[PDB]
C-alpha cells in the first residue's frame, strides 16, 4: 500500500481558517480532483464538514471517535489504523487532512502531493511539519506550485 498525503498550503504551512479554506484556487481544486479520482480518500470529521458532502466518484472515508455517528455516502472508521487496516488490499490510499490526520499519517506516508502558495494568509489550523532531509522532490511544476515529494 502506498500512503499519500495531499494538501494545499502557504509559506507558513497554513491550511484552514474557521473550518474553511482561507483561499479559492480553481487550478488547485482541479489538480486535487484528477489526483484523487478513482481512489480511497481518508479525511478527518471536520474536513468532511468543510466539504459538506461526499466527493463524487470517490470512496469517502471519514475518521471519527463518535461511535454512533452516521454519514451519508461515506465509510466511517474509529481510527486511522482501522482505516489503513481495512484498505490493506488497496494499492494506494490518499490522506487529505485535517491537521490531526496529517500529523498521525506523516510518519507512515510514502508520497506527498502538496501545493505551496507564495502568500501569507491568516488562519488557525496548520499542516504539521515534515523533515526536509527525509524527502525527495520528484516533480515541481511552477505556475503557487504543484510539489510532489517521495520518501
Ligand atoms: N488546505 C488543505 O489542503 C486542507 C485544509 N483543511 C482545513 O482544515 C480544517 C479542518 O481540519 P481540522 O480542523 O484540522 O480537523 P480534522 O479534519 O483533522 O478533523 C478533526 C476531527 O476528526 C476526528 N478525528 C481526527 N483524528 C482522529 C483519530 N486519529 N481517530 C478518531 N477520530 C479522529 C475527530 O472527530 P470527532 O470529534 O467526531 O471524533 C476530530 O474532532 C478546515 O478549515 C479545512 O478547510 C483540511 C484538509 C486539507
Ligand atoms: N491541494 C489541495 N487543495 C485543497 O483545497 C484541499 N482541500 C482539502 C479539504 N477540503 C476540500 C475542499 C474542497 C474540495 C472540492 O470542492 N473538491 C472538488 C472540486 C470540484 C471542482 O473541480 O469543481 C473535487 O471534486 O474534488 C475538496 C476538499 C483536502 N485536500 C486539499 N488538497
Amino acid at each position: 500500500m502506498i500512503i499519500t498525503l495531499i494538501a494545499a498550503m502557504d509559506k507558513n504551512r497554513l491550511i484552514g481558517r474557521n473550518n474553511e479554506l482561507p483561499w479559492h484556487l480553481p487550478a488547485d481544486l482541479a489538480h486535487f480532483k484528477s489526483i484523487t479520482l478513482g481512489k480511497p480518500i481518508v479525511m478527518g470529521r471536520r474536513t468532511f464538514d468543510s466539504i459538506g458532502k461526499p466527493l463524487p466518484h470517490r470512496r469517502n472515508i471519514v475518521i471519527t471517535q463518535q461511535k454512533n455517528l452516521i454519514i451519508e455516502g461515506c465509510d466511517i472508521f474509529y481510527s486511522l489504523d482501522d482505516a489503513l487496516s481495512a484498505l490493506t488490499k488497496e494499492p494506494e490510499v490518499i490522506i487529505i487532512g485535517g491537521a490531526r490526520i496529517f500529523k498521525e499519517a506523516l510518519p507512515k506516508a510514502d508520497k506527498m502531493i502538496l501545493t505551496i502558495i507564495n502568500h501569507s494568509f491568516e488562519g488557525d489550523v496548520y499542516f504539521p511539519e515534515w523533515n526536509d532531509k527525509e524527502w525527495k522532490i520528484t516533480s515541481q511544476i511552477k505556475h503557487f506550485q504543484f510539489l510532489e515529494l517521495r520518501r
